[PDB]
């Protein structure tokens, strides 16, 4: 499957790594030549499995649902840690099975029960290569406070960055230091189902969107995406959520 190595890592083997992570999702179907993707798939065949190596060598493997991109769960060692949720338990009967234990975290996966956890909002937390290296160690020795944050972390320079090259993009403007995220990029976290959906609706509406998506900017001001010219459709968003799944 897919793998990436802090130690030596700079903006191009972590661009290789995004492009990895999205060609390792399936998808029959190009709509408005982004990959769609697919409404379901059955068995273990479900979940992508990444192996991430801090800058000492130390790895987890994260897995992840190639149908919505979203992270499940992850094996440290020999313990695997699920998500409170019934997706997450799903995904513990197909993926590292011969774990000695696993733990349940005590939240679900989303970004509002992940802010509570952590104690702050995405906004607060830094993001970039050294805090996906420090979350890497976190999450190897159980702390589920602290493993909140080391989530987000996680999960926005992983799944985000596959989703939106605009993400990728200011991770690799972070590989030697970590900053919080732009709003833009809080704005297009927030936005991918509905503009999944909005993309998919502009077929056989002629490129148009039955509702407008706002977004906000990078120079910080809040625009509105109304048809499939817009940049976001044409040269940021990179896989569309399955309209069956939202
Ligand atoms: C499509 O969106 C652009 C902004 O990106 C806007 O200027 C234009 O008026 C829109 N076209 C239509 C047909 O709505
Ligand atoms: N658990 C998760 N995995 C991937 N993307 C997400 N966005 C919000 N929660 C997420």
């Amino acid at each position: 499957d897919v793998s990436f190595r802090l130690s030596g890592a700079d903006p191009s083997s972590y661009g290789m790594f995004i492009k990895d992570l999205r060609n390792a999702l399936p998808h029959t179907e190009k709509v408005y030549n982004i990959p769609l993707l697919l409404p379901s798939v059955s068995g273990a065949g479900r979940y992508l499995l990444m192996h991430l190596f801090n800058y000492d060598g130390n790895t987890i493997t994260v897995a992840v649902d190639v149908t919505n991109v979203y992270i499940m769960g992850y094996l440290a060692l020999t313990t695997s840690y699920f998500f409170n949720e019934p997706a997450a338990d799903l995904a513990s009967q197909y993926v590292f099975r011969s774990a000695r234990r696993k733990i349940t975290l005590p939240y679900s996966g989303n970004y509002e029960r992940l802010q509570i956890a952590a104690g702050k909002p995405r906004e607060k937390i830094p993001i970039g290569l050294p805090a996906l290296d420090t979350a890497i160690s976190t999450l190897l020795h159980y702390d589920s406070t602290a493993a909140a944050g080391a989530l987000l972390v996680l999960i926005q320079t992983t799944a985000e960055a596959a989703r939106f090259k605009y993400i990728e993009q200011q991770i690799q403007e972070r590989a030697y230091r970590d900053e919080v995220p732009s709003s833009a990029t809080i704005s297009l976290e927030n936005s991918w189902s509905g503009l999944s959906k909005q993309i998919q609706l502009a077929q056989g509406n002629n490129g148009v969107f039955r509702t407008p998506t706002v977004l906000v900017d990078s120079k910080g001001n809040r625009v509105q995406i109304t048809n499939v010219t817009s940049n976001v459709v044409t040269s940021n968003i990179q896989l569309l959520l399955n309209t069956k799944n939202i």
